[PDB]
C-alpha cells in the first residue's frame, strides 16, 4: 500500500498514496529525481506541488504546506495525515 495514486515530476505520471504520511517530493521527486526537502518555504521552488490533492500536511502552520489540509499548490514537502498523495506538476521548472 502507500506510494501507488499518481504525482508528475521530470518523471511524469509517478505512483503515491502516501497512506503513513510522507508523500513530500521525497515521494515522487525523489522516486526519480532524488530531491529531499529541507529548504523550507522561501528558500526554493522545486516544490511548487500543483493540486496534492492527497497528502493532508495539517502541520501548516507557518510554515508552507498545503494551505490549510488539501493544497499541494505551496510547498508540501513537509505534511502530516496522507490521505492518497496527488501532485501533478509539482514543477515543470518552466511554470506554463
Amino acid at each position: 500500500a502507500s506510494y501507488t495514486v499518481k504525482l508528475i515530476t521530470p518523471d511524469g505520471e509517478s505512483s503515491i498514496e502516501c497512506s503513513d504520511d510522507t508523500y513530500i517530493l521525497d515521494a515522487a521527486e525523489e522516486a526519480g529525481l532524488d530531491l529531499p526537502y529541507s529548504c523550507r518555504a522561501g528558500a526554493c521552488s522545486t516544490c511548487a506541488g500543483k493540486i496534492t490533492a492527497g497528502s493532508v500536511d495539517q502541520s501548516d502552520q507557518s510554515f508552507l504546506d498545503d494551505d490549510q489540509i488539501e493544497a499541494g499548490y505551496v510547498l508540501t514537502c513537509v505534511a502530516y495525515p496522507t490521505s492518497d498523495c496527488t501532485i501533478e506538476t509539482h514543477k515543470e521548472e518552466d511554470l506554463y
